[PDB]
């Protein structure tokens, strides 16, 4: 007739990687036994993990899942472009982020006119339009790359994320089929074969695409034109689709937190080294 | 007897991934025929190029060399590791990154900075390594770095720094990391090389590695006096690359500014 303390549960959560708040017992005492054993259970586990990859080095998993998924893109036909980490104050005004929006209290401010990227919309907006001087066909495009945002204001656990976005310009009147193919082609190489589209029409874009996991959005698409397309010298049709990378890795391997799986200096792969 | 101009090299360079100081033209008339000749020519070929990756795309010719260099370094037994952009101003104080570099640091707040090397994050990680093995300890890893273009005598303010590290005592250090060096510029496509060997006062040893007299790899046999502020009480031996300066050196692209991440170039050709 108790349960985990939340504390409790954090703690499990950040050394094990198991499922915690099920967990039912008839005292205090009994419930803090087992919270020490399986404490012991997820400590034994971590060293297990981490003798192996000692033992059997491999590249990162976050970065075997952003070559899984790149090189499935490049086989569908999109250019891998790779963009810097500062974007300017201008920049952040073509999208409508500006000091009176609210997304304007997450940016890292570098300088007065430089900031971290929140995302890679602005780079990608720039690398599609000049792109479209050179050819006259579709623009396919997608960048894996860190993107930057306060946690205070965002309300998410990883201030540094690894973004995956692709966009395709061009007018299509199969647009929304051809970018679900664009999102199964990522969940396949991603090795999350099962989801949920939310399909939805819009005021603001032509269609919306959001994806789920089982309640867990995972990726955010949709399909063009925007009102932010304009101020980017784009007047044409688009369809573009962005993921959160740790977030499928922290899925597809049931980690119990999103830090975990990527960048870090205090896990490795899921497991905790410290 | 003319050369081109200042600004006939740097338009040149804009587009054109030849050489071009060199040339020497009789007159004024044949400077600027040759001139506009290579403006042309440089300007069809990048359409060309620009083409040829929308009919077949790749992936980009950095992450191309990541994966080149990585898939070798793991073939050697190292662990690919990523760690954040953002270290705490403490660690850069480990460092000895203190006010008195300290100046090319981009500072994010009053405590955290964007990493300028990946040494503190891997100090961090070779160190908890250490409690789980007896063994070397032998990590790596490809990310970005930061510094202030007022400051740091480099072109670009983020790079894309490896850093591999072997901790742990092995009969000749020294030529084991040299034998890391060599796997490293044979998977980068860059064989031919010279190595800088220095007796060191801070270091038991130093490498530089240079091509064509420009520096492309620094690197240490340990130990080192900022190790005991980071808990690091045994050998070790490490090198660092700046793999944009990798890549522009092998495609011989005219600056150090096409290959890297970039919204006006895309793998040596121009965009604008």
């Amino acid at each position: 007739t108790v349960k985990y303390t939340d504390a409790q549960i954090q703690r499990l959560r950040e050394y094990g990687n198991g499922t915690y708040e099920q967990k039912v017992f008839e005292d205090l005492a009994s419930r803090d036994a087992a919270f020490s054993k399986e404490m012991s259970v997820a400590s034994t586990d971590n060293e297990k993990k981490i003798k192996g990859m000692i033992a059997n080095p491999s590249r990162h998993g976050l970065t075997q899942l952003m070559n899984d998924i790149a090189d499935a893109l490049v086989a569908e036909g999109f250019i891998e472009v790779r963009t810097p980490i500062f974007i300017s104050k201008d920049a952040l005004a073509r999208m409508t982020i500006t000091e009176d929006k609210p997304l304007f209290k997450q940016v890292f401010w570098i300088d007065e006119k430089r900031a971290l990227r929140p995302m890679l919309a602005p780079n990608l907006y720039s690398v599609m339009r000049d792109l479209r001087d050179h050819t006259d066909g579709p623009v396919k495009i997608f960048e894996m790359g860190s993107c930057f945002r306060k946690e205070s204001h965002s309300g998410m656990h990883l201030e540094e994320f690894t973004m995956l976005n692709l966009v395709d310009m061009g007018p299509r009147g199969d647009a929304t089929e051809v970018l679900k193919n664009y999102i199964s082609v990522v969940m396949k190489a991603a090795g999350l074969p099962d989801y949920d589209l939310v399909q939805e029409e819009s005021d603001v874009y032509k269609e919306t695409i959001d994806v789920e996991i089982n309640g867990q959005e995972v990726c955010s698409a949709a399909v063009g034109p925007h009102y932010l397309d304009a101020a980017h010298d784009v007047h044409e049709p688009w369809s573009g689709a962005g993921f959160g990378l740790e977030r499928l890795l922290t899925i597809r391997e049931k980690y119990s937190t999103v830090k975990k799986g990527g960048a870090s200096i205090s896990y490795l792969n899921g497991a905790k080294i410290n």
